[PDB]
């Protein structure tokens, strides 16, 4: 009989949005092909080696179709509980960020725990950030128009970067574009017991043993730039974009770092996206409703990183 | 409520890895998670213009992480029926096939039917291949050690390009990898009416429509580089893996090409893939037990694109 996982992908493929083409002509079959088996679209993906003192990372920059000659840049952290992930993992998130943002994205691959407990991820995210402002002529980017972004502990990642930047002088950012961040480390919020058990991908013991590997003995008062709730000044940072998810125990403290921001005079967009999950933007192939929050969160990317 | 896509999407989830936190282990935890739901990791990927005669083909360079210095090179045709498809579109499966060989694979966007008819997609497919070999230096491999390989209408031009290298003297080839080929038009074997009526992802008004663009006015007796079942002489060619799918209306019609070539004593790996319909080697981030063909082929590709007899006593 039929494969069972194969059946599943049948069934799924089925309760997808119709093409609507009138006609089996060859520019429709190509196009439906294209959505069904391709990342999507962009204009130029290149694999760029960043040197920085005493560590070499990888890195991917990603330009979109339609995009200005010089276009505004932000620097992307994927998600993986400082611990895992990768330039691959988050290939498919950072293209449609692009493409809908018209935006060029820089992926950072920064070291991870715990082979490089805190604060080296941190400064790596920091360090690429200054490397990609300085840089920026050789990307073919506005270095004039930066932002930062990322998911989940990625996210986490680019809040410190923008702390860090305020903190330090550096870079001028327009935007930080926060996806279902990891904000603290209370495991004891509602989030977590309504939505910690397992049953939607991400569990509370897996942000224990990722929390865990990160600070290692570090304890989490004297790691100031991981949990950045805790952060007492939020005031001039960049404008913020949050989104959270309704069934992802780290909901509650995304909203709570949302409301810090705003209470501290930070411009935020914060929403929770309903019926969605944890890691829901590169879930887009198989969650159309994912485009929606993309979009969302690229607009504001847009919006913020205009030439004035 | 819970977005019934996301729902779907876990119960595909409970079914395979549950991530092991009593264990901090996470070089395992890593290998799981960074290769679910993501195109298989390689160590470089270049895209490259071929300038051909006449025209300029974009390809795509994969090579693995365990390459050899100077790699063995598999020239890759993407399926799509001659009309569709696109180095994008077969990005995750090259990438997956030099993962598992250990062989760089030079990915080819060769031109498309009905714009250009048969033979040209053949012609572009051939002529490719003879550039990579002249050229085998400028990409960095042993132009020595060169292989074929496609997946659907890709492994029938993989198939074709076999011939036309023995025909014409041309490179040397040491394997063709032939994944679920189209290799004949008859629709009236068992397969197409057991499996072409659309249910299974390719049909056979599906095939009929692939076929109409690739001959146009050209009657397919008179087109032996498509309808390769056809070609009376298959000895000498390379040695070959034909993987079929159980569900697939090209099944019957691969199983005959690969019965042929047995026949004719070129060596081959023959394999109907239980349960799976066509396209699956595409499909392995939503269909993990595609890894295990996709191994298979790959290994075959590793076998005899081998390296040499090197000591390592210096």
């Amino acid at each position: 009989p039929l494969n069972p996982h194969v059946e599943a992908l049948l069934q799924m493929m089925a309760q997808m949005p119709a093409p609507d083409f009138s006609v089996a002509n060859p520019a429709e079959i190509r196009a439906v092909f294209d959505n069904l088996a391709a990342p999507p679209q962009v204009a130029r993906v290149e694999n760029i080696a960043i040197s920085l003192d005493g560590r070499d990372l990888d890195a991917r920059l990603y330009v979109p179709e339609d995009a200005d000659e010089r276009p505004a840049l932000m620097v992307y952290y994927h998600g993986g509980g400082w611990v895992i992930g990768t330039l691959d993992t988050h290939d498919g998130t950072c293209r449609a960020l692009a493409q809908k943002s018209g935006c060029a994205v820089l992926s950072i691959a920064y070291r991870l725990a715990p082979e490089y407990r805190y604060p080296a991820p941190a400064e790596d995210c920091y360090d690429a950030l200054v490397w990609a402002k300085q840089n920026a002529a050789t990307l073919g980017v506005d270095g004039d128009r930066l932002a930062v972004g990322g998911d989940s502990a990625g996210g986490n990642l680019a809040a410190a970067v923008a702390i860090m930047a305020r903190d330090r002088n550096g870079p001028a950012l327009r935007h930080q574009l926060l996806i279902y961040p990891v904000t603290d480390n209370d495991f004891t919020l509602a989030s977590y017991a309504e939505n910690g058990g397992g049953e939607y991908y991400l569990s509370t013991d897996g942000m224990r043993w990722f929390w865990g590997h990160y600070l290692g003995d570090t304890a989490a008062e004297n790691a100031p730039l991981a949990a950045v709730l805790n952060v007492a000044d939020l005031s001039g940072l960049a404008p913020a974009t949050v989104i959270t998810a309704e069934y992802d125990p780290l909901r509650d403290e995304g909203i709570a770092y949302a409301k810090k921001l705003d209470a501290a005079g930070v411009p935020v967009d914060a929403a929770t996206a309903p019926g969605m999950i944890h890691g829901f933007f590169s879930m887009f192939e198989a969650v159309p409703d994912s485009w929606e929050w993309i979009e969302r969160g690229a607009s504001n990317l847009k919006r913020d990183l205009a030439l004035e």
